[PDB]
């Protein structure tokens, strides 16, 4: 079916919890055995949210190359995304290691560092420009360099550089600061002007590494941000725009990390989403 109708007929029929089961059931499952050896327990946030070993980041290491971040590669999109989970205490330095690996640009957050009264990430970047951090155990120095704070987002320029090389390169932070602590956002506008300028940096280009993105696990919102993305790449790309079937798409990007979706009033918020896009594109 086409997706706006399809959308009336799941809200007038109240069957979000449904489709969304059938999805789980349908989902990929395949080994992470990586992730679950007992000296990588302190490197994983969740115990029932881990990356697949055939898609996880290998860090350049020959002690430990265990992160828990996933490479979702996107075929027909021609779009790759590193999903990975909210940096913890001893794992900030990995963080940065493989943004440096890939050859990242860009850093997309879609969670505070509180919630709900709780840390859901650590804090992993620099809040004052004189006030550099510097990661010993991965070699790398990371510096403030300018902040733009809005409404619903905040853009921070960041300069990286690898202390054993002398090398430097700049990284874009894009905070997405407004997500509620409970539920999803009423109306999608806030959250596709942030994708829209996201891709307006250069960040989701052929012409660097994978964006890195990340929430407190690195499945729910940040699933909802590559699936919109993905979708709306495809619907401009094709000859039949209504021929993009987002549960189709969600289930192949479960192929490359387990769980994106957390919740059915995601789901339903995903189809808000590409839907409402769809039109501004045009
Ligand atoms: C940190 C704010 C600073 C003013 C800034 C730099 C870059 C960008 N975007 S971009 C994609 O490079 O055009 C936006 C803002």
């Amino acid at each position: 079916m086409e997706m706006e109708k399809e959308f009336e007929q799941i809200d007038k029929s109240g069957s979000w919890a449904a489709i969304y089961q059938d999805i789980r059931h349908e989902a990929s499952d395949f080994p992470s055995r990586v992730a679950k050896l007992p000296k990588n327990k302190n490197r994983n946030r969740y115990r029932d949210v881990s990356p697949f070993d055939h898609s996880r980041i290998k860090l350049h290491q020959e002690d430990n190359d265990y992160i828990n971040a996933s490479l979702i590669k996107m075929e027909e999109a021609q779009r790759s995304y590193i999903l990975t989970q909210g940096p913890l205490p001893n794992t900030v330095g990995h963080f940065w290691e493989m943004v440096w690996e890939q050859k990242s640009r860009g850093v997309v957050m879609l969670n505070r560092v509180m919630e709900k009264g709780s840390l859901k990430c650590a804090q992993y970047w620099p809040q004052k420009e004189e006030k550099e951090m510097i990661f010993e155990d991965t070699n790398l120095k990371l510096t403030l360099i300018s902040e733009d704070i809005k409404s619903y987002y905040t853009v921070r320029q960041l300069e990286l550089e690898n202390l054993t090389t002398q090398e430097t390169r700049e990284i874009l932070h894009f905070h997405y600061t407004t997500w509620p602590d409970f539920g999803v956002p009423e109306s999608p506008a806030s959250f596709l002007n942030f994708l829209f300028k996201v891709r307006e940096s250069g960040s989701l280009s052929p012409e660097h590494g994978p964006v890195v993105v990340h929430c407190s696990a690195g499945i729910g919102r940040s699933g909802t941000f590559c699936l919109a993305d993905t979708c709306l790449l495809l619907m401009d790309k094709r000859k039949d725009p209504s021929s993009v079937d987002i549960k189709k798409v969600l289930l192949e990007m479960r192929k490359f990390r387990m769980g994106l979706i957390q919740t059915a009033d995601q789901l339903r918020f995903s189809y808000l989403a590409v839907i409402e896009g769809a039109k501004f594109i045009m």
